[PDB]
């Protein structure tokens, strides 16, 4: 398995900047070194010096001066190097992938910071994506992802959901098209990749079973295709006992994961991480050198000392809290369903995440009901046609959040809901 | 301007989120629309930056710091820029309507990616873009995977050649630029002030006559000014921006050379049918720029003003012009009879052109590293890379003057090593 198939004529032709190429002859000579290498500002020109950042239930973070120094100048753009290496370790002692020490030509795992997550998956699939490529997904879908997509001009096929994420006898039917030997044969076109958020689908809410997931890799192994595992949800789970990741099956050196501090940390700091095969991380470097340079500096310090002093007990205690709020706010969403919804909507119970996926029984487009009649109510949710390649298609689905409302909002929410349903059903 | 020749259909095929346009339809109300986190379960909750004043975030600015926000920026930071654009610049196009380039803004994560947006939005493989060489690397090894034809124009130590650029675009007839199959130059790019890597700037005069081949033969000019407010020279030459009466100009600013390098902040400047494109591809990428860095700068131009802004460049273009005249004794005292330089007019890089070698890449990789003195040989600021160069690049922007001697006392050593073998 060569990646070389995977990626795009250009992704392949990206170098490293002149600085990055100094950077390792830097390494290679003495410790005297006086540089006159980079366009660096001047350190001591900076009008920012020194910060204190408090933390509920936590060390106060500090940048003394030299710290500061640091936060405000240019960084490597793959991240910081304490960050990379408390992150590796996560990643080892939650996921163990079987590519940890392979040799990094056979997919050595490596591991990128990015700003936020969504910069991971928009390099990764402008590194694989030629115009006519086919990839899979199943829809309802994240819309940043189809928004990223659908201008790469690939084809997007849908493969079958249900309750407990991707149904692997409809990727086993739509991979039926082509032999397994046509992965060896470029214009047979076979899919690229499969992406999926296998823990609390945005917008669905529903997660993959650890069965499932054994069942889509081996369906990957078989017709050589990517799994782009986006799981920014991944730490927002609701059921007892994590299942495992397509990271952590990882046998042959497919799967690229994106994860994210967005919805445990921060989302506006933008920091997230990729692990992948070291061929395909470093491709992602060479596109993030050229957009974004690197990651802020001072965001990365930020959570680098917030992690380090909570160790991986300290981290984890703050998700379960984290679970724990979350899973009181999903109790009090289904109860204001249950109340105000019971009759003219359909839903169940999310795995994880932040959403709540309504279906109304007798209503083909909820877009006017949504766009219209609940905005002039004080009503905010988002109709379902956002989450479809065809967005222009009419769909009975509403996606609605229960991260920030508080339960006496969602019973006002959902009873302003139900009144427009009924309204939107009593019209002939 | 027909400004849909300048977008490719990938870039025209990008639509807004789904949160963006529910955000237009709105004119008590209860949201269950993002997928944002609860601002109550972050673990900061304050900060307090001394820059012998403070900037603080409270609990509620620290609650929208540590959020999403809109992709082309937080409003306050917009405004403040969009004010510091028309005080300097005054460009033409501010009052246009917006169909026909009303001047638009967008925030970025540093000006490298307002520039690789640009020119992800206009190329497509085979277009020809004009440029001169030596050229920042960070924009060749943008422009080199997107399969464009590159084409030099001469420079001297006023910048670009304008009689080299009416040579070049004598090859096609202005009417040319009508028709598609004749492939016309979409664009120029330059860096005006400063240039990375030479420390060459434009005049005044070059600039107007570099804006009227670019209205002759109808191709956009990319203006990327980071190194505007470190100029040596006496009373700032006018932009292009400023002189943009078509709306043909997109211009990237930074706060890296200025303010914070790794805070990744910067804006760009241009045509909204052109910024609007540009916001689109960000909110795909990096969903928006960083809230926190965002409001840091923010907070501070709150609390310096203009004043203390134009304080601030003061300050910084002076001492960057100490170590300019520090490094140019360096050079006088080591490298005179060996190397040829002149004085930079902006920025913070010396161009030296070393005497009696084509090839500077092994005595600056290998050698020179090995003595502990890190410079960049001239070969990363051409297209092609490969070919020999006898330059390189000296940055003057943080080594002290005793530094830069004995620099330039190694450099000096080297060069006589190189020469001396018969
Ligand atoms: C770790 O070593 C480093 C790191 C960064 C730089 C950045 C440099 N230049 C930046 C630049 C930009 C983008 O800058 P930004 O606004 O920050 O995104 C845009 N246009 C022009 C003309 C520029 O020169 C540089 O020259 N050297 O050497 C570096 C050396
Ligand atoms: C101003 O309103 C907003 C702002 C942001 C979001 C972000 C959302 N999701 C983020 C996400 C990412 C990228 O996340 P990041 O890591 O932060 O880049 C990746 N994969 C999946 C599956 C995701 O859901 C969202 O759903 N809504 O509604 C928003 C609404």
């Amino acid at each position: 398995m060569n990646y070389a198939r995977f990626i795009t004529a250009a992704s392949a032709a990206r170098n490293p900047s002149p600085i990055r190429t100094m950077t390792d002859i830097l390494s290679r000579g003495p410790k005297s070194m006086i540089s006159l290498a980079g366009g660096l500002p001047n350190p001591n020109m900076f009008p920012f010096k020194t910060a204190v950042i408090t933390v509920e239930n936590g060390k106060t973070i500090q940048f003394g001066e030299e710290m500061m120094k640091r936060a405000l100048q240019y960084s490597p753009s793959a991240g910081i190097p304490e960050l990379l290496s408390w992150l590796k370790q996560l990643q080892i002692k939650l996921h163990n992938p079987p590519t940890i020490h392979y040799p990094p030509s056979q997919g050595q795992m490596d591991l990128c910071v990015t700003s936020g997550s969504q910069q991971g998956l928009c390099k990764v699939f402008e590194m694989i994506i030629n115009p006519g490529d086919n990839v899979l997904l199943d829809e309802p879908a994240y819309s940043g992802t189809l928004q990223s997509l659908h201008p790469l001009g690939c084809n997007i096929i849908n493969v079958a959901s249900d309750e407990s994420g991707i149904v692997p006898d409809s990727l086993r039917d739509i991979l039926s098209r082509w032999k397994p030997e046509d992965a060896k044969n470029p214009q047979k076109n076979t899919p690229k990749f499969l992406y999926t958020v296998p823990n609390g689908n945005n917008p669905t809410g529903n997660s993959l079973t650890s069965e499932r997931k054994k069942e889509i890799y081996e369906l990957a192994r078989k017709y050589d295709f990517l799994i782009i595992e986006d799981d920014p949800y991944y730490f927002l789970q609701f059921n007892s006992g994590r299942v495992p990741t397509f990271l952590s099956m990882d046998v042959d050196g497919r799967v690229i994961r994106a994860d994210s501090f967005s919805k445990i940390i921060s989302s506006g700091l933008r920091i997230g991480f990729l692990t992948g095969p070291k061929p395909l991380i470093e491709r992602v470097i060479l596109h993030i050198q050229v957009s974004t340079l690197h990651p802020s500096t001072f965001n990365q310090l930020m959570i680098s000392q917030l992690l380090h002093e909570w160790g991986e007990e300290g981290f984890m205690a703050h998700v379960d809290r984290v679970i724990d709020f979350y899973s009181n706010q999903k109790d009090a969403i289904l109860a204001a369903a249950d109340k105000w919804l019971t009759g003219l909507a359909e839903w169940h119970v999310p795995a994880a995440g932040m959403f709540l996926w309504i279906k109304v029984k007798g209503i083909n487009d909820v877009k006017e009901l949504i766009e219209e009649k609940a905005v002039k109510m004080g009503v905010l949710m988002l109709p379902g046609n956002a989450f479809y390649v065809d967005s222009s298609a009419p769909s009975p689905y509403l996606r609605a959040s229960f991260s920030s409302a508080s339960p006496e909002q969602m019973d006002v929410a959902f009873q302003v809901l139900a009144q427009l349903i009924k309204e939107s059903l009593l019209v002939p």
